[PDB]
């Protein structure tokens, strides 16, 4: 029901349209089944002959056009996201069958959390601070466009062949579906999200990086995180996290949202901490965090 969509959404999608002849979706090759949204390996033909590797996001399909319109908006939101540290949109493919297809450049190393969790990987303090800095650069760009992420976490950050981090997003009044453990105090209490609350999320993301992907607050039930935080608590300093990086995390977790550093200041501060390291310090996984979900 393409005509019942929205003429402005349809014209915006038209400028990023992919013809069904120039895209081959390998439905047998799944890049994570996820939930009610699937990602597959894809081949895209660019201009002439070019056989580029891509990720194709789908699913499919209950409400008349409501979920299709939201799906197309999420993809169209990426149009002006051109920054080395933010995931790009190759385009959108309109299937003459069912669900429209969102086409993204392939990220060889997948998500940042599974990458750092992998025990065959040997990151140093510098590499992990490096990833945090790249996320800060991407967020600095997004904040300058007044774009509020709402779900910044290592699981939503993508890693390519050159190890360049691409900030991305994989995918109800009082009902729970929210990433409460990455959420700012004000966002848990009121349900409002700002750049300052993304700064809180970024601090948790730095914690995930320094612990090599440990789940935040393991002992704490999702429903009582506000009660836990208000007792006067923050995540402990990871074993391999340098003191000035911990101090930056505590600044991201400032109880006054307006007292939190901006992403521009975080880029500056983290870039200085990063420059002091040479790649000597190896980061090992914590035994108390292994197999902890
Ligand atoms: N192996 C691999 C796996 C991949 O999976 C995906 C990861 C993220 C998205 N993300 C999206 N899918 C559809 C619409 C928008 C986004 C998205 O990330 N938007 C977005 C970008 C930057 C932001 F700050 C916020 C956002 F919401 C899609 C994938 F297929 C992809 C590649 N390589």
């Amino acid at each position: 029901d393409l005509s019942a969509l929205n003429p402005e959404l349809v014209q915006a999608v038209q400028h990023v349209v992919i013809g069904p002849s120039s895209l081959i979706v390998h439905f047998n090759e799944v890049i994570g089944r996820g939930h009610f949204g699937c990602v597959y390996h894809g081949t895209l033909l660019d201009n002439d002959g070019k056989k580029i590797h891509c990720a194709v996001k789908s699913l499919n399909r209950i409400t008349d056009i409501g979920e299709v319109s939201q799906f197309l908006t999420e993809g169209i939101i990426m149009k002006d996201f051109s920054h080395p540290n933010v995931l790009s949109l190759l385009g959108i493919c309109l299937r003459s069958e069912g669900s429209p297809l969102v086409v993204l450049p392939y990220m060889k190393h997948g998500d940042l959390r599974n990458f750092i969790r992998n025990e065959t990987h040997n990151p140093t303090v510098k590499d992990l601070i490096g990833f945090g800095l790249q996320v800060a650069k991407g967020m600095k760009f997004l904040a300058s466009k007044k774009f509020v992420h709402r779900d910044l976490a290592a699981r939503n950050c993508m890693l390519d062949e050159k190890f360049t981090v691409k900030v991305a997003d994989f995918g109800n009044k009082t009902g729970a579906k929210l990433p409460v453990k990455w959420m700012a105090l004000e966002s848990l209490q009121t349900q409002k999200f700002t750049t300052k609350s993304d700064v809180w999320s970024f601090g948790v993301l730095l914690w995930e990086l320094m612990t090599r992907g440990a789940p935040p607050y393991p002992d704490v039930n999702t429903f009582d995180i506000t009660v836990y935080l208000l007792q006067g608590r923050r995540l402990l300093q990871p074993e391999y996290c340098p003191d000035p990086l911990y101090e930056v995390m505590l600044k991201c977790w400032h109880p006054k949202a307006e007292m939190r550093p901006s992403f521009s200041e975080l880029v500056s501060r983290i870039s200085a901490i990063f420059s002091t390291f040479i790649g000597e310090h190896y980061v090992h996984v914590n035994a108390t965090y292994v197999n902890v979900k």
